[PDB]
């Protein structure tokens, strides 16, 4: 029971007779990782600094029960590779107890061992890094169309739909074989599936898509195409489900999809905040081996991973983490550890800048050799392309939403 009494937040203070006690601590705890990992231009807020300062694992928070559970923040390096490396803690008791089935089938980020395993096993060779190089010449297409279209309209330009989006909608529709004509409305009813503001309406678009992914599994699954579902489905046939399938997809070109689109708006931003460096990339790309890992290092566009929960207690770096509790990991913290200094400023000429910006363990980014390839290919095509680069307006803040990183406007000019 919140006192309204005497605080003022809303979250905190939300109440109403037969609430759910549990329920309430959870989506608090979620609000608060939130909050912590929002940005103040590409560097962590002040409140995530102080609280690295306090140690490598803090408490977020922890129930009103006695004995109750603990929400943990992994913020050191070694306390987030070791959570996150571990076999003692569990992603899909996030969701419901050992009884509970798969919630949502080929949301690999829900399944434990040994199931997680065999299915990652079997989506695996379709991101491979052969399958990338394969995929490079399509690519590097899909970013010389949207350089064009840049061009053609002329400054100012929003990079958030004309570079994030025009790269990544292509990219993985392609990547699933979505036949060319049906490709924006897709967009279109995933645009709804994510920002409808009607819950209703945003279940219809998703249920809409989803439909329209099941139909596109059956079809391919069994076809002759380089798209995932003829790869995986020629590979292990009835031992994969359309349900796996269509899930895998779906993330693909949904969340994923969000992440890239984000990344690469990032990245638009981070080149106009800092063009000498990156006219070292475009004029010397020889002398900066190492500019994409210390540009995932530097934006971490994927602040923190899921809440894992302990499977039994265990030590983390020194606090004790109970069975039941959850912790989550800050990728930012573990990649900015040094924030604010010299040493942690974005510096495209560093040694081998070594990050966790794609994760850590079993559940690490299924998709990175796909995401580098976007990012080694759309940000040095950029900068050749447009060597002038400039923020449109220099006096106006870029406004960012909720995490994960969300520029949500880049009016360039050039
Ligand atoms: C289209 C490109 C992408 C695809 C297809 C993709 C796919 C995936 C999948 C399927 C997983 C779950 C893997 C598992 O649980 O075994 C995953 C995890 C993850 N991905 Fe990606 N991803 C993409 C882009 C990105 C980007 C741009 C980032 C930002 C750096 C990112 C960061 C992460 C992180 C941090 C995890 C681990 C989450 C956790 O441990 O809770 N991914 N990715």
């Amino acid at each position: 029971i919140p006192n309204p009494l005497l605080g003022l937040d809303s979250t905190e203070n939300l109440y109403f007779q037969g609430i759910d006690p549990f329920t309430m601590f959870e989506e608090i705890n979620v609000v608060r990782a939130s909050q912590l990992h929002r940005r103040d231009r590409f560097d962590p807020v002040p409140e995530l600094h102080s609280l690295m300062k306090e140690g490598g694992l803090t408490v977020l928070g922890t129930e009103d029960s006695t004995e109750g559970r603990t929400a943990w923040l992994a913020t050191g390096i070694d306390e987030v590779r070791q959570v996150l490396g571990s076999d003692k803690f569990s992603a899909r008791l996030l969701y419901g107890g050992t009884a509970a089935g798969i919630t949502w089938p080929g949301f690999l980020t829900q399944y434990d061992p040994p199931e997680h395993t065999r299915l990652r096993r079997m989506v695996v060779p379709a991101f491979s890094h052969r399958r990338m190089q394969k995929f490079r010449p399509r690519v590097e297409q899909i970013v010389q169309d949207s350089l064009d279209t840049i061009e053609s309209l002329g400054g100012p330009v929003d990079f958030v739909p004309h570079f994030g989006w025009a790269i990544a909608t292509p990219a993985t529709c392609d990547f699933l074989g979505i036949p060319r004509d049906d490709q924006a409305d897709l967009a279109r009813i995933l645009l709804a599936s994510r920002t409808d503001r009607s819950d209703k309406r945003r279940t219809a678009a998703g249920n809409k898509f989803m439909t329209y992914m099941k139909q596109h599994v059956a079809q391919s699954r069994r076809g002759s195409g380089d798209d995932l579902f003829g790869i995986v489905g020629r590979e292990n046939g009835d031992a994969i489900t359309d349900a796996e399938l269509t899930g895998v997809a779906a993330f693909v070109m949904g969340a994923a999809a969000d992440q890239v689109a984000r990344l690469l708006a990032a990245g638009a931003w981070l080149m106009v905040e800092q063009p000498a460096q990156f006219a070292l990339l475009r004029e010397k790309p020889e002398t900066v081996p190492e500019w994409l890992d210390e540009t995932m290092r530097y934006l971490t566009t994927d602040e923190k991973t899921h809440p894992r929960v302990a499977t039994q207690d265990v030590r983390i770096g020194n606090q004790l983490v109970k069975a039941g509790d959850t912790v989550t990991c800050s990728l930012l913290a573990a990649n900015r550890p040094n924030y604010p200094s010299a040493e942690d400023e974005f510096d495209i000429t560093r040694e081998k800048a070594e990050h966790l910006a794609f994760g850590h363990g079993i559940h690490h980014c299924l998709g990175r050799a796909m995401a580098e390839l976007m990012f080694k290919v759309s940000i040095p095509a950029l900068a050749h392309r447009f060597p002038t680069l400039r923020l449109a307006d220099p006096q106006r803040e870029i406004t960012l939403g909720p995490p994960p990183f969300d520029v949500e406007a880049l009016l360039l000019d050039w």
